[PDB]
């Protein structure tokens, strides 16, 4: 009917006595690893206090390991490594991109444990997906200030004469399988200036169904007349409505 | 004796006495009408000096007469009345049209001696010519402020993206027999874009042997570059030079 002494000594691990320094037997003492060192898988960590005063053979069950590979936007760390925490030196683990994030074959998606206990040097195996090229806007403008890659931003415009119908932007947003942009192209369609005023004792010098920017429209008195303001007017719009230049011309009198 | 008193007094009549008060028979005595007036055509205007100191008869012999008719740029006097100064109340005289003008049947060419010594009011009876119709321009304007008669003055224009060439304008100018377009229709010709830049690690989408007003040129970077700019530039037509929208988008990098 005698107590245990001390737990062995274990190389990297220390056990967990509870302020204790005697134990009856039956004791089951457990030993946790050092910094640096994680429980090798399958072996024995801690002792038990059997009859005679006698404490259970143990071996050696830490081996200096890395930490847990940091999480990366790109890639995910592939099974089973991403359940894994024990991690000794010459480890070496599988990544697998994420979304929206592609695979550059000329590079390896492993990391690999040093001796110093770190993981190797990390390169862009999992590049940003490319979403489709933007086109081009009839009448329009697309401004791609960076790139079209994965979480881009791109702008449309509408040329002069012309008023933007449809969205603004779009985002090269992630969307299941593959990568799209957010908004569709818009249309820049051409404005049109509301039919030109008639004058009175005056004609409109061949009339056109349409007037658009920059089109003007030239007027022309009857026999007896004289006009008053200027002969043409032309259809301005700026932004991004169609207005005539100003007033048209003036026939009098009689 | 063998002299003659004063000549008889004619009214409206001055005769010349050359100085003297008495004169040898035989002497002949000439009558000039008095201001406002007119001799009569086929009419004696001179009196002789007969024996028995006796002067020979004479009678009135100066009307009563309007002007040469005002000068007119329509009509000209037919003959005979473009070479008579006698014109007595109630003469009336025909004009015939000049050119480039047009008798206006409606009216009369004839203008008559009022009472007043006047001539009756002048009338457009003798009206402009026409030019033929001026036509039209291919992608170009013609201003005609007033109408296209013998005189008129004509403008032309050429539409956005098109430079004029030939004249600018054209008179209806007499043309001998007819009156005529002094020059002839220019021509509306195409401006264009000076050759798209060229862009650093970059490249013209389908390159075109020219650019005219609101055609565009769309860039493309090089793979593993990424395209910094606007997609896309268009050629503006600004009177009337032709120049590129703005700059080239851009590849980097480096
Ligand atoms: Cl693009
Ligand atoms: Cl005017
Ligand atoms: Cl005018
Ligand atoms: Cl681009
Ligand atoms: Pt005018
Ligand atoms: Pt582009």
């Amino acid at each position: 009917m005698q107590d245990c002494g001390l737990p062995p000594d274990v190389p990297n691990a220390q056990p967990a006595l509870e302020g204790r320094t005697s134990f009856p037997e039956d004791t089951v003492i457990t030993y946790k690893c050092e910094e640096s060192f994680v429980k090798i898988p399958g072996e024995k960590d801690s002792v038990i206090c059997l009859k005679g005063s006698q404490w259970s053979d143990i071996e050696e069950f830490c081996n200096r390991s890395c930490e847990v590979p940091t999480r990366l936007n790109s890639a995910s760390l592939k099974q089973p490594y991403i359940t894994q925490n024990y991690f000794p030196v010459g480890t070496v683990v599988e990544y697998e991109c994420r979304p929206g994030y592609r695979r550059e074959p000329s590079l390896s998606p492993k990391l690999t444990c040093l001796q110093n206990l770190k993981w190797s040097t990390a390169v862009e195996f999992c590049k940003k997906k490319s979403c489709p090229n933007p086109g081009e806007i009839r009448n329009g403008q697309i401004d791609v200030p960076g790139g079209i890659l994965f979480g881009a931003t791109i702008s449309f415009s509408c040329n002069t004469g012309y008023k933007l119908f449809g969205s603004t932007s779009s985002f090269c947003l992630i969307s299941g399988s593959s990568v799209q942009w957010s908004d569709p192209l818009p249309e820049c369609r051409e404005i049109y200036c509301p039919a030109p005023p008639q004058i009175d004792n005056g004609i409109i010098q061949g009339e056109r169904d349409h007037y658009g920017y920059r089109q003007s429209v030239t007027y022309a008195c009857n026999k007896g007349f004289t006009m008053i303001g200027e002969h043409s007017i032309y259809c301005t719009v700026n932004n991004d409505e169609g207005e005539w230049s100003g007033p048209p011309p003036e026939c009098r009198g009689c």
